[PDB]
């Protein structure tokens, strides 16, 4: 009972089914994302497997800079307060949709959800 | 690089209470401690854990259904995605503020949130 919160977002144009956590300090991608989408080069193990700073995801129509902590898990992504703040997001359950920078994409339904 | 969590003031049976906003959580919780001390560990439908199934919160001036699952706990009041669902709210972090219900309450400063 009740669906959690998801949003399509492509990073380096790998779809991806991203979980929307407010609860959460920090965005984080899966090691094995970040092997399929290539970012496994640019991960800054300077010490959680590492950190990829500054990568540009996809949502809509605009790609914005986020940086995630990659951690061995079945998470692909999670989305942090971190990442929601700094693009001065909205969580909008009333019309069911995400709002974050420039952009504004819909949650996915029971189905979509992974 | 540390971001301050988001947290609301609320009422339950008219103690203030400051309530953690997590969308990552499906269930809403409510502590062993305040249900024990505002009293609605009477009506827990099950060591004072259980379910409450319908409580009145107050939020700014409205006062609201919700149902909380109570356990033992740090965190006196955990608004899960559940109640954020039925009360079609939305977490605007452009104005640091929760709309939810007919309602508009904001989110504490570091100051004000709980250690």
């Amino acid at each position: 009972q009740v669906p959690m919160l998801y949003i399509n977002i492509e990073i380096n144009n790998y779809p991806v089914k991203a979980f929307v956590d407010t609860g959460a300090q920090t965005t984080i991608m899966s090691t094995r994302l970040a092997k399929k989408t290539g970012l496994s080069r640019m991960i800054d193990k300077r010490f959680i497997i590492g950190r990829i700073h500054q990568a540009q995801v996809k949502i809509e129509t605009q790609y914005i800079p986020c940086s995630f902590t990659v951690l061995d898990t079945d998470i692909d992504v999670l989305i942090g307060l971190d990442m929601l703040k700094r693009h001065l997001a909205c969580v909008d359950l009333k019309e069911n949709v995400l709002r974050i920078a420039e952009v504004e994409t819909s949650f996915l339904s029971e189905a979509e959800i992974p």
